[PDB]
């Protein structure tokens, strides 16, 4: 194709391909209810993430939205699958410390006006405005921080050590890769347009392979998803 | 800006914001797993209808429908509020009775043929079958209020009198401001245009500030929310 | 109306709205919370398919999609229908047969994908493309299926008979009426154009009415859906 960002948005679609299978085969044979709790959320992650990609690439998941008086390439598929991967990324996260339901339904809602406030702000055609929609995604995403660090933390360590360490970096993985988004968008395509969308379109591919990925390889290695008592 | 019923919008931005961080401020602190529920469930509710006034504000939630030979302007950021927040609401007043998950299923999918007819309603380009649509969701909202009169009242009474009092005087409360509803969009814009958008705007802005904010005025500071035992 | 499929819309309309009136008068009296959990979800799923089918016969529920260069009649509510009542009917089947809540979210996400790869393939605009779809699509279809069959059937024995006969024959109804789907989409309008699309609806109609109120007829009748104990 034509698009210079094909081959990431290509890569990007094979790597979550890959990565579906292989925790669909290694989530065939396990028992255990807890267990098979995590991996249904985990394997879903990029099962969902490889269709979007794949829209992405065929050319579905691409509308231009005009702005500062000219046609801009704005990649909405990426907000369709944010809305349902992030939930069940932080779902996999308060199913470890065994948050409360009050808990979790706050994230989740703060989580929805996040990349809804995110979509918005993706379309809206007042360049301006954009910036607005864009700070009140970033102060939900930081609230959403927030309650990773001083929600639960303290409770997260008064159980299993078990959970407690892999808790504790798959913590550390999530701030220090969902802070990067926000930065992403405001400079990329979407914001300042200081950086083009071809590198911008690399940059997420990194950034939703290792967050997706990399974060599933960590959970489903570690001994925290099983019950054993 | 030129659209006279900027004015009410911008207010109900204000409102909807300003009980958000009031709603948020006073959950601060609260340890109670239950009043944890209701605080999330409460405040989710106007930081939500927040950022759809602000959308409609700002002339994002706003599309022009053909009918009777004419553009005319029709909200529809109303109705992606009201699908999140309708549900929210009474859900908050299914935990304090204690509905079981069958009763709770019927109440949120009712819920959600009443805002979908609603919308389709909203954007049918046939007059006369707009009002198919309000009839059929309008019928929907009755059979609501027909489950929180005589699905669960005798059994609401059968339990804690603070959750028995408190209950009545909200079920009071929600009937009064929801039949409103049909009645004001029966003669306002998107009917019958009797009354003038403008004054609609006025009237919905009142609605919702009661329903939503009002409404969580007297859940949270009622102690029915917590457990105690 | 002078589209030819009006009649089976229209019929279509009629059966769905007679069977949740039926639904809705046997469902009144009942107190059991298990039994009242599979009337909530079984009376849902007509009265959801009963708006959509009207939208369709309106003409609501209707966009023309150009390709193989010319505009072709997709009717987009089918897939709305689908992707809130094909839920609903596997949840109907869970419940029944006491499945983990991490089967359940795996067969719900994957029918999320289903129906999603279903709707992006019928608006795609690349005629080959759409054939991509409808595999994943089905590819997603044949992982439900082989839990229905082989994720539970052997725990649904190990329980009352009324339970694991019930589900054995709900289950040999939903594999083969689930599975003429997507040979109809595959030779009807969407796909390759052998069928004409009046016979098409016929064809979805017939197959809808039975794997609604065909399928709640016999889960309704049952003594299954009953605690008892
Ligand atoms: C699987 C992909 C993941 C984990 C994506 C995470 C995305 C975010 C945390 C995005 C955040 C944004 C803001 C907070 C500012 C507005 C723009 C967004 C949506 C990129
Ligand atoms: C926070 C806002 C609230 C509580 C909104 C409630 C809205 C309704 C109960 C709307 C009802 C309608 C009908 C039953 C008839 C068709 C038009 C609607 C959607 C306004
Ligand atoms: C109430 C209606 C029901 C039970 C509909 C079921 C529909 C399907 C199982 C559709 C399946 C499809 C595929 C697997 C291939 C792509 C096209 C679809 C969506 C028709």
């Amino acid at each position: 194709t034509g698009r210079p960002e094909w081959i990431w948005l290509a890569l990007g679609t094979a790597l979550m391909g890959l990565g579906t299978l292989y925790f669909l085969v290694k989530g065939m044979g396990v028992s255990d209810p807890d267990a098979k709790k995590f991996y249904a959320i985990t394997t879903l992650v990029p099962a969902i993430a490889f269709t979007m990609y794949l829209s992405m690439l065929l050319g579905y998941g691409l509308t231009m939205v005009p702005f500062g008086g000219e046609q801009n390439p704005i990649y909405w598929a990426r907000y369709a699958d944010w809305l349902f991967t992030t939930p069940l990324l932080l779902l996999d996260l308060a199913l470890l410390v065994d948050a409360d339901q009050g808990t979790i339904l706050a994230l989740v809602g703060a989580d929805g006006i996040m990349i809804g406030t995110g979509l918005v702000g993706a379309l809206t055609k007042v360049y301006s405005y954009r910036f607005v929609w864009w700070a009140i995604s970033t102060a939900a995403m930081l609230y959403i921080l927030y309650v990773l660090f001083f929600g639960f933390t303290s409770k997260a360590e008064s159980m299993r050590p078990e959970v407690a360490s892999t808790f504790k970096v798959l913590r550390n993985v999530t701030v220090v890769l969902w802070s990067a988004y926000p930065v992403v968008w405001l400079i990329g395509s979407e914001g300042a347009g200081i950086v083009p969308l071809n590198i911008e379109t690399l940059l997420f591919m990194v950034l939703d392979v290792s967050a997706k990925v990399g974060f599933g390889l960590i959970l489903l290695r570690s001994r925290a998803i099983f019950g054993e008592a």
